[PDB]
C-alpha cells in the first residue's frame, strides 16, 4: 500500500521516517509526530521498509504535505537495514520530485569514519532530484549528546515549519498517552509473554531461522575470568549455537538480548507501589498504526522491565518532561520541566544532574521523593531494552557450533554516589556454564580476512579490541594446517600491565610458538612511568610495516573509537607519509583509498 494514500485516509499531512537499528532514529522521529499537533497539523511516523518510497512524487496530492526523515547511519556510512530499501532505490531513481517538501534530521557519530553518511545522503539526494528543503540537514553527534543536538534542532525546526506552510503555534503544550492500559486479570500462562520477542513460546519451542525476532537460545558452555586483577572483570565466554543452522565468519558479530538487573526491577515496583505480577496489556490509542502495543503483550510489569524495556540509562528529555507532572514538591517539579529547555539553566542541569551524574530512572525516582508517576505510563515513556552486540572471537572453521565472545564488565560509582551497573556484562558475567540460556543472532559485517590466505594481515586490537582477531589468528593456523601457504600474521595487542589485563597470553604465546602467528607485539600503558600503546610500536616497525603494506596487506582495527582508533590511523598516515616519500595529505587519501579496496577495516565502538 502507497503511504501517501494511507495518509489521505487518516487525515496526516506530515510523515516522519525513522531509519533505525536501536530504535533512537523511531523515537525521534515519533516525538516529531506527536508534535504536528502542537502546529495545527496531523503527523504519522513510519517504517520506510514497510512502504514504497517512489510513492514519494504523489506527496503534492495532499495539501501542504511534508515529508522528514529521521536517519542513523551504520557499517562505513551505509543505511540502517530497514532504510536499505529506501537507499537502493535513491541510487537508481531520477525521478522529477518538484512541489515536494523535506527536512532531514541525521542520526550519527563522529568517532566512525563516514559522519552521518546516511543524512546527508538522503538530504543531498532529494534535492538532485527537485525537492524543496525547508530545513536545514540536521547532523546529531552521539560522540557528544545526541539528544541535545537533537531537542536544538526541533526548536528550530517547527518554527520553519510554520513560517513555510502559514501555521501556527497552538500553545496546547499539554500531555498525551500513545496506549490505554487494560489489566488482564484473567489469563493463561499460554497466552503471557514471559520475555521472549516475536511470537510467543518462541524461546520454550525454538525453529529456525533464527534472527533478531527470533532469537536462538544458546547455551553457555564456557565462562571463565580472563583476567588476574579484580578491579575489573574480562570474560570469556562460548555459546553453543548447535541444531541453529546459524552461520558466521571471524569478523561477523553476536548479539545478545540481556536481562536487567532483579534487584533493581524490584527497588523500582516498591519505589512506585506497584504489584510488579500483574499481568497487562498497552494499546495504541490510534487503531489504524501496525505498533499494536510498545512491547510484547500481555505481559506483567515485571517481566516487562526486565526483558522490553531500558531501565539504565539516562532518559531523554521528553522523558524527563512527561513525568514531570507527577512531581508534587514544587522545586523537586520546577528541576523536571526545566531540564527540557533547549539551553539556559535547563540544558545544563540536564548534562549534569542526568547525564553526567548517569542518572537512571530508579536514581531519578529516589532523588525526587514527591515524584510518583504510575507504572503503566512509563512504561509507555521509557525506551526499549536492545541487544548488545560482541565481536565473535571465534573461527566458524574451527569451532562451526560455538560463538565466543570476550567482554570487559561494565561496573562504575557516579557522581550521585551510585553504583551504576551494565545491563548485558553483568548479566553475561552471571550466567552458570553446565539452565543459563542466552537468547543471541548473528549479525554478518563487512570485517574480513582477504580472500588470498597468502595475503598479509597486521592487526591492531588493544583490550578487548583482540575479540575478533583471536578467531582471525585461529583460523590462520588451521590454514596452516589444511597445509596451505599463510602470508604474515601479526597482532599489536595492548593492556595495562602484563600481570593484569594480559587478555588470552597462553593461547596468543603458544599461537607464536607454533607459528601459526608471526608476531605479539604488546604494549603495556601502565608498565612504565609514561603511556606505551598500539601506535607507538606500530611507529617503530614502520619499516616493516610499509613494506607489507605496500605489498598488499591488509589492516585490521578494533575497539575503542573515541582516541585508540583515530591515533592508530593517524600512526599508519605518517608510515606511508615518511617512507612512501609523498606527501601527509597524500599518506592520508592513500589510507582513505585502502578502506574502500577492503584493505583498511575497522570494528569499533564506544
Ligand atoms: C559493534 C560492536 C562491537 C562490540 N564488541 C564488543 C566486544 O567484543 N567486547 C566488549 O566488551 N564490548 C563490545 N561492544 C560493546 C558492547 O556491545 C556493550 O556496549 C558493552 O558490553 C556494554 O554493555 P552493557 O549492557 O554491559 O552496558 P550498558 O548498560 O549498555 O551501559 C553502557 C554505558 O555505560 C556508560 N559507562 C561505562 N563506563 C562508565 C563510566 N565508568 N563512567 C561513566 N559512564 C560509563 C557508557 O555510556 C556506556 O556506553 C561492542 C559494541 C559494538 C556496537
Ligand atoms: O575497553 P577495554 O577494557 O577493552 O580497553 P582498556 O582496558 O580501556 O584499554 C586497553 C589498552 O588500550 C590502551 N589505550 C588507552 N588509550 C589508548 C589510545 N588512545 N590508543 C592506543 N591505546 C590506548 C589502554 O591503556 P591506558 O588505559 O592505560 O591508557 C590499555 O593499555
Ligand atoms: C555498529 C555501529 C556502526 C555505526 N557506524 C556509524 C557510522 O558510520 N557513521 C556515523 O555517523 N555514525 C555511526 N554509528 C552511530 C549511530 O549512527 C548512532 O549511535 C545512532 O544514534 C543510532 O540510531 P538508532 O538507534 O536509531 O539506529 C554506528 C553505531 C553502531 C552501533
Amino acid at each position: 500500500s502507497s503511504f501517501v494514500e494511507k495518509m489521505k485516509k487518516t487525515g496526516r499531512n506530515i510523515i516522519v521516517f525513522y531509519g533505525s537499528q536501536t530504535g533512537t532514529a523511531e523515537e525521534f522521529a515519533n516525538r516529531l509526530s506527536k508534535d504536528a499537533h502542537r502546529y495545527g497539523m496531523r503527523g504519522m511516523s513510519a517504517d520506510p521498509e514497510e512502504y514504497d518510497l517512489a510513492d514519494l512524487s504523489s506527496l503534492p496530492e495532499i495539501d501542504n504535505a511534508l515529508v522528514v526523515f529521521c536517519m542513523a547511519t551504520y557499517g562505513e556510512g551505509d543505511p540502517t537495514d530497514n532504510a536499505q530499501d529506501f537507499y537502493d532505490w535513491l541510487q537508481e531513481t531520477d525521478v522529477d520530485l518538484s512541489g515536494v517538501k523535506f527536512a532531514v534530521f541525521g542520526l550519527g557519530n563522529k568517532t566512525y569514519e563516514h559522519f552521518n553518511a546516511m543524512g546527508k545522503y538522503v538530504d543531498k539526494r532529494l534535492e538532485q532530484l527537485g525537492a524543496q528543503r525547508i530545513f536545514e540537514l540536521g547532523l546529531g553527534d552521539d560522540d557528544g549528546n545526541l539528544e541535545e543536538d537533537f531537542i536544538t534542532w526541533r526548536e528550530q525546526f517547527w518554527p520553519a515549519v510554520c513560517e513555510h506552510f502559514g501555521v501556527e503555534a497552538t500553545g496546547e503544550e499539554s500531555s498525551i498517552r500513545q496506549y490505554e492500559l487494560v489489566v488482564h486479570t484473567d489469563i493463561d500462562a499460554a497466552k503471557v509473554y514471559m520475555g521472549e520477542m516475536g511470537r510467543l513460546k518462541s524461546y520454550e519451542n525454538q525453529k529456525p531461522p533464527f534472527d533478531a525476532k527470533n532469537p536462538f537460545l544458546a547455551a553457555v558452555t564456557t565462562n571463565r575470568k580472563l583476567n588476574q586483577g579484580t578491579e575489573r572483570h574480562l570474560m570469556h565466554l562460548e555459546l553453543d549455537i548447535s541444531d541453529s543452522k546459524i552461520r558466521y565468519e571471524s569478523g561477523d558479530h553476536v548479539a545478545v538480548y540481556p536481562a536487567n538487573d532483579s534487584a533493581l526491577v524490584n527497588q523500582l515496583g516498591k519505589i512506585l507501589g506497584a504489584d510488579l505480577d500483574v499481568v497487562m496489556s498497552l494499546n495504541n490509542l490510534d487503531e489504524e498504526s501496525n505498533k499494536k502495543h510498545p512491547f510484547p503483550c500481555p505481559t506483567s510489569y515485571r517481566t516487562a522491565l526486565t526483558y522490553y524495556l531500558d531501565i539504565t540509562n539516562p532518559p531523554r528529555t521528553n522523558v524527563l518532561y512527561e513525568l514531570a507532572q507527577y512531581a508534587s514538591e514544587p522545586s523537586e517539579q520546577e528541576l523536571l520541566r526545566k531540564m527540557a529547555s533547549s539551553s539556559g539553566e535547563g540544558k545544563e542541569l540536564y548534562l549534569s544532574w542526568v547525564v553526567e551524574a548517569r542518572r537512571h530512572i530508579l536514581a531519578i525516582l529516589q532523588d525526587c521523593p514527591s515524584l510518583r508517576p504510575p507504572i503503566d505510563h512509563l512504561c509507555e515513556l521509557l525506551p526499549r531494552l536492545q541487544a548488545r552486540y560482541y565481536s565473535i572471537a571465534s573461527s566458524s572453521k574451527v569451532h562451526p557450533n560455538s560463538v565466543h565472545i570476550c567482554a570487559v564488565v561494565v561496573e562504575y560509582e557516579t557522581k550521585a554516589g551510585r553504583i551504576n551497573k551494565g545491563v548485558a556484562t553483568n548479566w553475561l558475567r552471571a550466567k552458570e556454564p553446565a539452565r543459563a540460556l542466552v537468547p543471541m543472532f548473528v549479525r554478518k559485517s563487512q570485517f574480513r580476512l582477504p580472500f588470498k590466505a597468502t595475503t598479509p594481515v597486521i592487526m591492531v586490537g588493544p583490550g578487548t579490541g583482540v575479540a575478533p582477531f583471536i578467531g582471525f589468528i585461529q583460523e590462520r593456523a588451521w590454514l596452516r594446517q589444511q597445509g596451505k601457504e599463510v602470508g604474515e600474521t601479526l597482532l599489536y595487542y595492548g593492556c595495562r600491565r602484563s600481570d593484569e589485563d594480559y587478555l588470552y597470553r597462553e593461547e596468543l604465546a603458544q599461537f607464536h610458538r607454533d607459528g601459526a602467528l608471526t608476531q605479539l607485539n604488546v604494549a603495556f600503558s601502565r608498565e612504565q612511568s609514561h603511556k606505551v600503546y598500539v601506535q607507538h610500536l606500530l611507529k617503530q616497525d614502520r619499516e616493516h610495516l610499509w613494506k607489507l603494506i605496500e605489498g598488499g596487506a591488509h589492516i585490521y582495527v578494533c575497539g575503542d573509537a573515541r582516541n585508540m582508533a583515530r591515533d592508530v590511523q593517524n600512526t599508519f598516515y605518517d608510515i606511508v607519509a615518511e617512507l612512501g616519500a609523498m606527501e601527509h595529505a597524500q599518506a592520508v587519501d592513500y589510507i582513505k583509498k585502502l578502506m574502500t579496496k577492503g584493505r583498511y577495516s575497522l570494528d569499533v565502538w564506544s
